[PDB]
């Protein structure tokens, strides 16, 4: 369905990002690969979505914490792309503590990126979907955007501000055939909550894999974990004219998460 | 992108149920529709169903208001279909009136419909879901399910309650391959849209399409209609494998009216 | 605070109800309580009701589940306080039990109480609050009006709905002089609970005092009940001239169940 | 009553944050305020609240945008009152502009100061109420931590981000006796708003009171603005022990506002 869309997605060399852009790529969706690693992976991870998907691929290196660097960013990536369709702010890092402990250094850093990236992010995309008069804005929030969780202060104040913030871009451009949503997803067993799935099974030592059907257990009802495939998925359906009048509203994935 | 799964779609002669239908058996499914009308124009429906998508299109009759009925009606809906995988609890109604004016039996008339079918047609067909291993059960709630209006007490009473009914179905059936989610749409052009429309057009004794304007321009930040068959396409996603995962929450369709 | 203030509280015999009442009449209001059990006991709480707190109390019976007979009582109600300033609908009653197998006389009368009670009640008071121009219409919901749980179907929803049909309340009597508020507790140790403490203790088969302290852990993180005079105070809270801008909206009292 | 506890308010030197002070001063609180302004004004503030209740009204100057500043300033309050008791983090400030022109400047500006404060004046306050075994933090949010409008994108996101931060700060210390809450009042008429009006008012051409009429009109269904001194009856309820329980919530005071 999106043959011919320029998509940008941020830290997209591995876990969720990735995920995304290869579902946007299978939809015929030309994609502008971002984030850290060996550049070697990075190139085989870009140069393989050329190739199963018959789109164009570019990777394009941006510590998206630097509000001025974030902003270049989509602009090169746009220039690369040669146009600027769908951007998905999905970029993010967390980290565990109470509050009257939580660093300094890392609260400014989370919401650096999983907040204040998210806006610089936009500001420099609406000016060319504007102009278009058609465009996406997915920004990737969580059920922690919605509700809270102990010790993820940061991480939490955050995703609620993400949340917020795409209701404002939502309205701010109501109408002009652009729409911005936040996909909040649950638990996706990636490299942010396998650190999570260890730190838990040491507190207990059980069961390295008995410390995750269990983290699950205590907050998704479903006890499955939600693929990142999956959530590729939901941006494609964002993506869709389907969802034309699905604007400044998030979209949960979390094994029955936020029900209760 | 639902070969074979067989659907099922209350007040589907016409309007958001219609349409609802028209997209799952465009998917590739076979559907069962039910209302009231002119059989002449129900067996237009139901032939240009198989007609146009090439799938089995089967009608029933049904006055969900009617508990026994209604139950009835889902058993003898599954035999039709020779399974049943997906239901669309989309009948309802609307009267508008200030609380201390509001008919106790149009309270009721639409407690009955809007909210207690749900419960009915929902508990007589997830015994059968429960059995195959998998199932979808997709309430059609409205903006009105999230947040308040006027003149619509029960109308706003029993969506908040389909809301609620969603979530309960989603947690007691949750990683049994059964998902339940509310799609709580803003307006939608239809006639039980298009006689508040009419109403407004009298009121303010002013043009009828200005009164429509009117109507969007004061709920609807897009300013803009919500298609029937855009809906149609959020039903068939909440049937997507990518939705496995999406359960017990509500999909906002709404143009911007929950965003403020 | 409310010295003088006519006050009417549904279901208030006993527990939460009888509650509310009594920290309305001990701020100084007049009550009319009303429910069932034994004349006795009835007499006892409407009696020391008026000793201990210097001021004028009231009994009248009448099944609230009887739409009829409930719009009779508040007028009869009203009669005897030769005024009505506060309404609470606080009578409603449990069930638990999977939906697939939820009993429609449990599900009828649950909604016929817990939903459809409030709103003719509320119609039956309007009128009075309105011609005066102030009121105070104070509705008991309940966190699941709020978020869901497993085999509370009929009341998780009729508690969605009174959510919902605050805000229409407050909505269409917004500026009269009237609000209208959803106080929404979480686990209250009375008679309705017990009744579930005794059932995981039956269940599970350990202490009773133990199964308290399990219900309240899945649930509610502050592991300490919501108490009664709390709800009370809460509500004494909404009748006062700080909360006369605070119309339409939530009030919950979960020890952190809503915000997890 | 409050008469013995310590309370501080940040950014009190006037606004809501004075009638806050005011307010709990009233209740019987030594109270310890804090802003910007000139040293006449604030210190005869300060006189008022010691002559006018018979507390102890300390002044702190200290910029709150600063990290360290604010980690201090609790630190030299509680060592002022001798204690710290009730913690209304309320400094803010606003800026409208849409996303693509949002100065960079202004952003971090309000983020610092609209969520980060929160952070840090929480964080320092913590240990001193963990030690005590009782506290109440007092986030002073907004409407519009819960819903959104156009051209806010900064204070939206740092609204919800509190909102966000709140229910962590609940949950943390969930049993211990502190509880933390947000108030999030609709249009409170101040500066900060008569700015908005004469905003409306000059690029209207109407009265500065046409403008007003119309800021509520939009949002307000009450049409009556929420007064500085019922925001500070919340604050004052929070404190009380009939709050004991209610933890990790929002308190809205916005004429039904986030109703519709
Ligand atoms: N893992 C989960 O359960 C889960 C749940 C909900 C939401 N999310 C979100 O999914 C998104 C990705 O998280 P994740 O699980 O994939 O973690 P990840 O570790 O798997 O991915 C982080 C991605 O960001 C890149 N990154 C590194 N530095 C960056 C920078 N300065 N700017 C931008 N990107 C940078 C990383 O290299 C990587 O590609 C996040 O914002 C996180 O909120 C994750
Ligand atoms: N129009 C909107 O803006 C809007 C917005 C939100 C939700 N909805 C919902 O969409 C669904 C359809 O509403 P609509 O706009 O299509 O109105 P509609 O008038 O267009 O459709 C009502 C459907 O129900 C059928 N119906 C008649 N009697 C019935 C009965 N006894 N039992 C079951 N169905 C019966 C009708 O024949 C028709 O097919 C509803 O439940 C309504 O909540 C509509
Ligand atoms: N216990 C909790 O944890 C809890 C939590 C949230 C909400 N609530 C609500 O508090 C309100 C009172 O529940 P409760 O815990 O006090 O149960 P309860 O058993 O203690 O009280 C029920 C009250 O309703 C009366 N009642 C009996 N038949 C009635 C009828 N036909 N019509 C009206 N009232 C009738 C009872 O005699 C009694 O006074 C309810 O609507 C329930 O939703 C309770
Ligand atoms: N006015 C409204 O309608 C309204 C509505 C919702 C929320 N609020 C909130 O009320 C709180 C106060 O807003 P306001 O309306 O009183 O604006 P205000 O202009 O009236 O008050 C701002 C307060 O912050 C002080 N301030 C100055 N520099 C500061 C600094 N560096 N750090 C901290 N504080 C500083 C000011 O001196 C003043 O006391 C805010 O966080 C704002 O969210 C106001
Ligand atoms: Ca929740
Ligand atoms: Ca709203
Ligand atoms: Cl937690
Ligand atoms: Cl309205
Ligand atoms: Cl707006």
């Amino acid at each position: 369905m999106l043959k011919g869309k320029k998509a940008v997605v941020t830290g997209s060399t591995s876990g969720i990002g990735l995920a995304m852009a290869t579902e946007l790529a299978k939809a015929g969706a030309d994609v502008v690969i971002n984030g850290f690693g060996q550049p070697e992976d990075i190139e085989r991870e870009r140069s393989t979505l050329e190739s199963k998907f018959g789109v164009k691929a570019y990777y394009l290196n941006a510590d998206l914490s630097d509000a001025q660097a974030t902003r270049d960013f989509i602009a090169k990536a746009a220039e690369a792309l040669g146009g600027l369709d769908i951007l998905v702010n999905n970029a993010g890092i967390q980290h565990t503590a109470p509050i009257e402990e939580f660093p300094v250094d890392k609260w400014n850093a989370i919401i650096a990126l999983n907040l204040s990236a998210v806006f610089h992010g936009t500001a420099a995309a609406l000016p060319i979907m504007q102009k278009q008069g058609w465009g996406r804005i997915i920004n990737i929030a969580s059920a922690h955007g919605l509700v809270a969780s102990v010790n993820k202060s940061a991480y939490v104040a955050a995703k609620h501000g993400v949340v917020g913030l795409t209701k404002v871009t939502a309205l701010e451009n109501a109408g002009k055939g652009i729409t911005c949503n936040a996909i909040c997803p649950g638990w996706v067993r990636t490299p942010l909550v396998e650190k999570q799935i260890e730190a838990i099974s040491q507190q207990k030592g059980i069961d390295i894999e008995a410390a995750a059907r269990e983290l699950l257990a205590e907050k998704q009802p479903s006890l499955q974990f939600v693929t990142p495939e999956q959530l590729g998925g939901a941006a494609v359906f964002l993506s869709s004219a389907a969802a034309d009048q699905m604007t400044g509203t998030t979209l949960s994935l979390d094994g029955g998460w936020t029900a209760r």
